[PDB]
């Protein structure tokens, strides 16, 4: 009945108050105190309830919008964190999945080892553990040990502790347990179990969200106390609501229980508030436009609904999380962003940010560069005279980006804002046109900021005709907290087919889950006669990896109702990514049940006024608009748009200058007021008049379109595929190609895909020729015309218009199996036949038409075939979209012009490169002889590798002479597609890289020209066919490796120290009698990382080449037959120097069924890791059979088919790295955290880096006295 | 195949449990065809020298029959006649 919503951003707080009989509005807003946000909104309601007159005991409900919780985890200003976790796995938290966030970097450092939420040093453990399915108890709890590891916990002033065990959401009565001995033990501690916080698999997921929880529970615990507490002396007598980041309201005690779901709320708020004043002039469809200071946020509501992200974007800052939030896509190009030309002569604007600091310089505040918001000034679009309310301080300003690129006088301006456009643009069409959405029935809505400007703009691009902004803009987030309903969500992990189901239990399920709702919602005194109950269940294809949420029907669970829900999930599939495939089974995995509470419905504030134009103008000042073009400067009046009434539609070119927003209309088109104070602009989408664009701004519309179609294509092959390596290991290429063969456009999923497509398209345009029809699509996979190894397949497919040949769509990822020697992975074999099967340019469609025999035998020949199946369909998905997206601008704009956009771009990656390497001094670098394990036919021998590097001009070349002859197994390296690309990588890694340099060079043509590898042809590295080449990862890593070494006299500041520069790559297979089967698991072991000079080396993580995610241990041990016995860091240091060098880990997985192990191993009995400027040198990798029980055997480097039984167990250890630079010149208070954490000991503290601690007060404290004496006699020494 | 069975059908096949004696022999059938009715087979079979396994020629210590070479299963080579090149 009376209800108010506040919200709180950042600077300022937004408060709104509606009532349903009085049909009243109150719009105010107070400004905000970052260093305490209870003062804020104490402050706020005493401001808005004087005004009305009105008081807080007659409240029916209020919302609250704060964003405390994100600031603490963002900033790292939490509590100190204790773990109670399984024994033999208490580094999870330091693992997390050990892929790096960029692909392309060496001067990266991970941020949740660096700055962790739980010290290595709180981190407990105890003996016991339970197992899946069923939840059984294989070690028993012992209870001295569990008060003991509390006790510690206490006496080190532990603040919160986070019960994180494994498979605790199975059955939860071991954390309970613990939390039933912490809160006797220590009853002023904040306490989080894994099971209640998420209770859903994925060990790594749900224990960072648990300890994101407990990290910023003692501190939003606080703040939401003093709130209810404050509030309720005003005279607010009941309980106070929660905004979360999925939408819907939630009390105060369950917010206090919870904070890690109120992360990230607000951007959610708007799309919300933006569906509501949409729906009151009768659109059902929506997409939502908000660009901020810094960033913009896009929110696509399809008949007025909400779409929640995929598991894998669900992530605050940088940990990931399993919590439910909306998808909003936040773009760069905001209204900081800075406008540049490289120095390879190409437009960009962003992702530099500016900052509101600096400012435009023309409202005198003081800038340096060419900003965003600048450009807008220019044109017109907001007055000089705003916030006050130079001038030839923007125009003469940009001089230094004018006349270096050829542009005009005031089209500089219009350049810089239409790159953004199209940069939003694709970015929505990207979400939109794979969707399968009309844009004509769609409606744009503007926001706060600066969210009308580009309005028209971005709508004719999609042509979209309406175009609506709300009453008042500034406040659309708290109108937003009102639109939404009380609901609570309810989820349980309820594994089950749709093949193989019972209609009782699955009803069960979700009656317990309604049990609880009902519970929940008796507590906060709401009728029965309104509660309305909506089901939803996750659920994907067997073989997939992540899930799609879908709204099931109502109960009870009938023979109908599974019918209904296995239609639903088609639906819900076809409309995310645009593809339908063509068998499998679905499963559902986790299932929800959401409670809400439909209350009473906001109606819309039915208000009039009366004015007119004459009342309100002020003055005309020149604004300048794009004509056909041209820039021509034209009329314009000023006025404000809260003294005009209802039906006030009047034409001419006009700036309405509101108190939050902008709202400026094009000439030549009308704008209708309507009753509810929002306006219609009639924006145009299809016009007589063909338009002129610059030469800057066409190069990037067709390069970024590309771009956006290669990445699209990505997504939707990696996201829908069955095969493992394809979705977790990201070994998969994709992209768009011209006549020739020269790739434009480049996914840039893996470094195993560096410049080695354009060789398979060249490969298949050499062997095929004018045999290239439309409708044709083509496999290939040869090693020796191009592929990287066989195990990859590609498909390519003709792009034709108007019976002529332009261009090719293609994409290639690693099958599980491609029916080989051995199920998995292979060294110890003949040659390339024995590989598996090859395909040379086999076309798969003729003329369009399925050959349905060609399909069939293919897909006979694979351990494999249901994945097999999946993955070509999903190659031949993206392709097919690519050829869309390819057509669009042929037919936009025209094919010459296509063909020459592409050619652009191949001179600019050239010449950015060459730029780089012509800075190195002309030269010979030389290093040590690399060696490496037996090939593995037979031990012993070693395998020399020489790497020299010759620098001449703007040139380089690799020089492999003096490394080792073919060997005769696997154990070799393809030419052109590894041996090119690794050399092509480790260059882009050593001059492009994508921390230190300004900009991001595409992939393109122009990479792979400025740099030659010269090996000798019977090497290892260029080997004569038939060698095989399918064990080809760890020779190229050291190699590349080595010339890294080789450089590091001229080239410090960009290199490493010794990296693990190996590979432990794992097939554990068998034979499943049940299935009928073979199940395959293919482990990719991370190794570690070598010192920099200006950091320490990351920790278990993929190195160099690889940027593989693991599998989750909860998902393995529901998947296959197996039990990681032990997942941490291994016991021994790894190596000193000023900066540390890497630790490995050492996995140790048991087996419960009989399995054939193969590996692809290295760097066990041979050259340690080095170490550079005196540091010392790592140490060797290990394969043990049963550590510490009956039948250990010492393993070697590579094995190919070995037999465990039952109970065996492998203990894999993976290199440690070297450190760089002499360990007597490390930090003194950086060695004490590394003792504590458990990094290195303390005896061999004061020999390597010579630091005296001594224990004081019980704490242990660097001593500022003795340190400095004992640096001095250790050189001598 | 079933009913699937057409004129100027030629069909390769080698499946050892689908009644071949090993991998590396190979057989070729044809349908025969009379006034539009299916009325026999013709068939020959023998060994390659090599099938693409996993050595040269022979084979003893390998994993399974995937490792053994190509399996081809009922395929057809002349779809109606017409010659299927790729
Ligand atoms: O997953 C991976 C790592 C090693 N090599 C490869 O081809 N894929
Ligand atoms: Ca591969
Ligand atoms: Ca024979």
């Amino acid at each position: 009945m009376k209800r108010i919503g506040v919200d709180v951003g950042g600077t300022f707080t937004d408060l709104y108050f509606s009532d349903d009989d009085q049909r009243i509005a109150v719009v105010e807003k107070v400004p905000s105190t970052p260093h305490d946000p209870s003062e804020a909104v104490i402050n706020g309601i005493k401001k808005l309830c004087e005004k009305a007159g009105v008081s807080l005991s007659e409240i029916d409900q209020l919302v609250h919008g704060t964003t405390v919780a994100t600031n603490t985890a963002l900033t790292h200003t939490g509590a100190e964190v204790g773990m109670i976790t399984t024994e033999g796995f208490r580094d999870i938290l330091h693992i997390a999945r050990h892929k790096k966030p960029h692909n392309f970097s060496l001067q990266q450092d991970l941020p949740w080892q660096t700055k962790p939420l739980i010290k290595r040093r709180y981190r407990l453990t105890v003996k016991e553990r339970i197992t899946a399915p069923h939840g059984e108890i294989l070690v028993p709890l012992d209870e001295d040990e569990v008060r003991q590891r509390v006790r510690e916990l206490k006496t080190a002033g532990v603040q919160a502790i986070a019960v994180c065990l494994l498979h605790s959401y199975l059955n939860p009565e071991h954390e309970q347990r613990i939390g039933e001995i912490v809160n006797e033990e220590f009853p002023e501690a904040y306490l989080s179990l894994s099971s209640e916080i998420v209770p859903l698999y994925r060990e790594y997921e749900r224990f960072s969200t648990t300890a994101l929880n407990a990290y910023v529970g003692p501190r939003v615990s606080r703040y939401l106390h003093r709130l209810q507490e404050q509030a309720e002396n005003l005279g607010y007598q009941r309980e106070i609501l929660l905004m979360q980041s999925s939408g819907g309201m939630v009390p105060i005690g369950e917010a206090a229980k919870r904070p890690v779901t109120l992360m990230m709320s607000g951007p959610v708020g708007g799309l919300i508030g933006g569906m509501w004043a949409a729906k009151q002039s009768g659109f059902e469809n929506v997409v939502t436009l908000d660009i901020g200071g810094t960033s913009a946020d896009i929110g696509v509501a399809y008949q007025g609904e909400l779409r929640m992200r995929h598991l894998l974007d669900t992530k605050i800052g940088d940990h990931q999380a399993m919590v439910p939030m909306v998808d909003i896509d936040t773009i760069g190009a905001g209204g900081g962003s800075i406008a540049y030309v490289d120095a390879g002569g190409v437009f960009r604007v962003g992702p530099q940010s500016a900052g509101a600091v600096p400012g435009p310089v023309c409202y005198g505040r003081g800038g340096t560069e060419p900003t965003s918001t600048d450009a807008q000034v220019l044109l017109g679009r907001m007055r000089p005279d705003r916030i006050l309310a130079d001038l030839d301080g923007a125009r003469a300003a940009m001089q230094g980006l004018a006349d270096k690129l050829g542009m005009s006088i005031e089209e500089a301006a219009l350049g810089a804002l239409q790159i953004q456009k199209f940069g939003m643009t694709q970015a929505i069409e990207q979400n939109s046109v794979r969707r399968g959405y009309d844009p004509r029935d769609f409606t744009l809505v503007a926001a706060g900021g600066a969210g009308a400007l580009f309005a028209c703009e971005i709508a004719a691009e999609l042509e979209v005709p309406h175009v609506l902004v709300p009453a008042h803009p500034g406040i659309i987030a708290g109108i937003g907290l009102l639109a939404t309903d009380e609901q609570y969500e309810f989820v349980a992990t309820n594994r089950f087919s749709f093949a193989s189901a019972d209609a009782a239990v699955i009803q069960a399920s979700y009656e317990q889950l309604e049990r609880e709702a009902n519970a929940q919602l008796d507590a906060e005194e709401v009728p029965a006669e309104r509660r309305k109950i909506v089901w939803l269940a996750d659920a994907r294809y067997e073989g997939q990896g992540y899930e799609i949420r879908f709204v099931v029907p109502e109960g009870p669970v009938t023979t109908a109702w599974l019918d209904q829900a296995e239609a639903a999930f088609h639906d819900a599939h076809f409309e995310e990514y645009g593809h339908r495939f063509k068998g499998g089974t679905v499963e559902v995995i986790n299932i929800r049940v959401e409670a809400r509470a439909v209350m009473d419905e906001l109606p819309t504030p039915e208000a009039t006024q009366s004015g007119s134009l004459e009342n309100a103008l002020v003055e005309t000042r020149p604004v300048t608009f794009q004509q056909a073009g041209k820039p021509v400067t034209l009329d314009t009046g000023f006025y404000d748009r809260a003294k005009m009434g209802i039906g006030t539609t009047f034409a001419g070119p006009v700036v309405i200058e509101q108190y939050d927003s902008t709202t400026v209309i094009p000439p030549g088109f009308t704008g209708t007021v309507d009753d509810a104070g929002n306006l219609v602009i009639a924006c145009p989408a299809v016009t007589q008049t063909v338009e002129k664009l610059a030469t800057p701004i066409l190069m990037r519309v067709i390069g970024g379109a590309l771009n956006s179609a290669a990445k699209e294509m990505a997504s939707v092959l990696f996201r829908m595929s069955y095969s493992s390596i394809i979705r977790e290991s990201e070994d998969l290429g994709a992209g768009l190609f011209d006549k020739d063969g020269n790739v434009l456009a480049e996914s840039d999923s893996t470094p195993m895909f560096m410049g080695s497509m354009p060789k398979i398209v060249k490969g298949v345009i050499s062997v095929l020729g004018d045999d290239i029809h439309d409708g044709d699509v083509i496999l290939h996979n040869d090693p020796y015309l191009g592929a990287t190894h066989s195990p990859d397949v590609a498909i390519i497919e003709p792009i034709f218009h108007d019976g002529e040949l332009v261009g090719f769509a293609g994409a290639s990822g690693q099958l599980i199996d491609n029916g080989g020697a051995f199920s998995g992975l292979m060294v110890d074999i003949q040659d390339v036949q024995s590989e598996g099967t090859i395909f040379r340019a086999v076309k798969v469609y003729e003329k369009g038409v399925r050959q349905e025999s060609l399909i069939r035998h293919i897909l006979n020949n694979t351990r494999t075939p249901t994945s097999n199946e999946g993955d070509f369909q999903a190659m031949i998905a993206a392709c097919d979209l690519a050829k869309s997206r390819y057509l669009a601008l042929v037919e936009r704009y025209g094919r010459d012009s296509v063909r020459d956009a592409g050619q652009f771009w191949i001179d600019y990656s050239e010449r950015m490169l060459r730029q780089e390497i012509a800075k190195i001094p002309d030269g010979v670098y030389e290093t040590e002889t690399g060696y490496l394990d037996d090939d593995g036919r037979n031990y012993g021998k070693k395998l020399p590798i020489v790497v020299k590097v010759i620098v001449e001009g703007d040139e380089i070349t690799y020089d492999l002479t003096g490394s080792s002859e073919q060997v005769p197994t696997a154990y070799n390296c393809a030419f052109e597609g590894t041996t090119v690309s690794a050399f092509t990588f480790i260059t882009r890694m050593m001059f492009l890289d994508e921390v230190a340099f300004p900009v991001f060079v595409p992939q393109n043509e122009g990479m792979l020209k400025p740099l030659k590898v010269i090996a000798p042809k019977g090497t290892i590295f260029n080997p004569n066919y038939p060698a095989a080449t399918f064990s080809r990862f760890s020779q190229v890593q050291r190699a590349v490796d080595l010339a890294l070494r080789a450089l590091a006299p001229v080239m410090p500041e960009r290199v490493t120290a010794g990296n693990s520069a190996h590979i432990h790559f794992m097939s554990y297979s068998g034979w499943d009698e049940k299935q009928g089967e073979y199940w395959v698991y293919l482990e990719v072991n991370e190794g570690s990382y070598g010192a920099r000079q200006d950091s320490d080396g990351p920790d278990s993580v993929d190195n160099l080449i690889a940027n593989t995610r693991n599998n989750p241990i909860e998902e393995l041990e529901w998947r296959f037959p197996m039990r990681t016995d032990r997942y941490e860091l291994r016991e021994d240091p790894a190596a000193a120097g000023e900066y540390r060098g890497g630790i490995g880990i050492v996995r140790e997985n048991t087996f419960l069924e009989d399995t054939a192990v193969t590996c692809e191993g290295e760097r066990h009995d041979s050259d340690v890791p080095w170490g550079a400027y005196g540091g010392h040198d790592g140490l060797n990798a290990s394969l043990i059979k049963n550590p510490g029980r009956d039948g250990e055997e010492s393993w070697p480097s590579k094995v190919t088919g070995r037999q465990l039984q039952a109970g065996d167990s492998l203990q894999i250890t993976v290199p440690s790295g070297g450190g760089f630079g002499d360990p007597l010149k490390r930090n003194p208070l950086q060695v004490l955290e590394d003792v504590l954490d458990g990094f290195t000991t303390t005896e061999a503290a004061s020999r390597d880096y010579g630091v005296i601690l001594k224990t004081v007060n019980g704490q242990l404290t660097v001593d500022l006295a003795a340190t400095a004496v004992k640096r001095e006699n250790a050189v001598s020494e």
